[PDB]
């Protein structure tokens, strides 16, 4: 199919800013929730999670239907987790009823990155609903324990290619692994909610070892307390990927650009937006409005 963005009817940037601004006043306020790590990285999960079903191939998944809301996609074990970002999400949708559910759970992560001091990230809206018979099945989101190649070409399913793939990865500065979800346990880095290019330094600077975990999975340890997938550390055993990890551990603002790009292509893939759709949408954060 082909899926054209259409505009929530009469809706404009200011009501998407009050959307935003709802969903970082109760990230501000709900601060404790996953001991005070808070509700930033499990709504970027969300987001990349509700548009990482994207198939190029014949534009199934995706975005664009908000299909999530389906049992079958959120009891999918690749989502475990990601019930306590809907949750968050049900007050926002029910104050304003008018956004569809692709809109808010891609916006959710947007709000997210910025709000946690990351770059800006631009949107667009117009997401429609599409009915449960619409949503993906399970297992098109990807596998922990594999290597390089199995991300490269995970990823050229979304067509990302290797700038664009670890540039995403870095949104593994936030939050963190838990057992009872994914079989893995532990934080990437120190600073869990804040949004910077601390992913690369540590995949280069710490020493890793490889270890099992409590649930009998791999993973790389750290001494300092930090933990990589062993996808994320491919990036650091295949060459190219090597030479960016090490291009964003010495570049915040080129990492914040590319990020940036590519976060927002993820949440755009499989959208036709009418040539006389509005432009992109640049939302100001709480402390860019004084709020
Ligand atoms: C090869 C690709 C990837 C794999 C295998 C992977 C796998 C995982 C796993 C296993 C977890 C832990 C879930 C848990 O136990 O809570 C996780 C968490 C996370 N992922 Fe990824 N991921 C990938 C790519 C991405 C990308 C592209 C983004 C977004 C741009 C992303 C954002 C996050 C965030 C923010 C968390 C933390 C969630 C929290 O703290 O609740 N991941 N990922």
């Amino acid at each position: 199919l082909v899926h054209v963005a259409s505009v929530e009817k009469g809706r404009s940037y200011e009501d998407f800013q009050k959307v935003y601004n709802a969903i970082a006043l109760k990230l501000r306020e709900d601060d404790e929730y996953d001991n005070y790590i808070g509700y930033g990285p499990v709504l970027v999960r969300l987001a990349w999670h509700t548009s990482g079903t994207w198939d190029k191939h014949d534009n199934t998944g995706g975005s664009y239907g908000g299909t999530y809301r389906f049992k079958k996609e959120f009891n999918d074990p690749s989502n475990a987790g990601l019930q306590n970002g809907f949750k968050f999400l049900e007050p926002i949708h029910k104050e304003f009823p008018w956004i569809s559910s692709g809109d808010l759970f891609s916006l959710g992560g947007v709000t997210a990155v910025q709000e946690m001091q990351g770059p800006k990230i631009p949107w667009r809206c117009g997401r429609v609903d599409t009915p449960e018979d619409t949503t993906p099945d399970n297992g098109r989101l990807p596998d922990a324990d594999k290597d390089a190649d199995y991300v490269r070409t995970f990823f050229q399913r979304l067509n990302m290619n290797d700038r664009e793939v670890v540039a995403l990865m870095g949104a593994h500065a936030l939050g963190k692994t838990h057992l009872k979800r994914s079989g893995y346990e532990g934080p990437w880095g120190a600073a869990n909610n804040v949004f910077t290019n601390e992913f690369y330094l540590n995949l280069l600077n710490e020493d890793w070892k490889l270890e099992k975990n409590d649930a009998n999975n791999e993973q790389w340890d750290s001494k300092s307390g930090y933990m990589m997938l062993p996808t994320x550390y491919s990036l650091i055993q295949d060459p190219k990927y090597l030479s960016i990890v090490k291009e964003y551990a010495n570049d915040q603002d080129k990492f914040f650009k590319d990020f940036s790009k590519a976060f927002e292509k993820l949440l755009e893939n499989g959208i036709t937006f009418p040539k006389d759709a509005p432009s992109p949408f640049i939302f100001k954060t709480l402390e860019e409005q004084g709020l």
